[PDB]
């Protein structure tokens, strides 16, 4: 549960890390598909 909170702030810290390049304008579906990914790994870590 600490690992999810330490990694969810990293997803914010990398979606605001591209020097705000508007090329990748869609940071909405970046923190969507990488929050689903961090919840699928917490489930893998609980079951391990």
């Amino acid at each position: 549960k600490q690992w999810v909170e330490d990694e969810l702030e990293y997803i914010r810290e990398e979606a605001a890390e591209l020097a705000n390049s508007d090329a990748k304008f869609d940071a909405v579906s970046f923190v969507s598909e990488r929050t689903e990914e961090v919840y699928r790994e917490a489930t893998k870590q609980v079951k391990m």
